[PDB]
């Protein structure tokens, strides 16, 4: 069962560029995430934690608010070295943050959403 706006292969899921504001409903057994050029702004917590599987996500082009919602996202790219060529994710929003990457963001600045 592959969710309706994408395309899977294998254990692999494409949702790139559907113009995605939620993530869809995720077979448990997925492996690989694509959501590249999307309009996400973030993912709610624990929002991968029934896909014990998920190796890759891809996460880029997409309107990232960097605030305290973002935290959950972070934890998950920041936990293992094989997650770091995904985890430079640009923030949009807020202004204060436009243009700046996830993972050098000092907690001061993503305290205080
Ligand atoms: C993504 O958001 C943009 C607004 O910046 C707009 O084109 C539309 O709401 C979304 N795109 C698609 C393809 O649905």
């Amino acid at each position: 069962p592959c969710p309706a706006p994408c395309s899977c292969a294998g254990t692999l899921v494409d949702c790139g560029r559907r113009g995605l504001t939620a993530l869809p409903a995720l077979p448990a057994r997925t492996t690989e995430l694509v959501l590249t050029g999307n309009n996400l702004t973030s993912v709610p917590p624990g929002a991968f934690d029934h896909l014990p599987q998920l190796r890759t996500a891809h996460l880029g082009a997409n309107p990232w608010r960097c605030d305290c919602s973002l935290t959950y996202l972070r934890l998950w790219l920041e936990d293992r070295p094989e997650r770091a060529p995904y985890r430079d994710l640009r923030c949009v929003a807020p202004p204060a943050l436009r243009g700046r990457l996830l993972p050098y963001l000092a907690e001061d600045e993503l305290r205080a959403c």
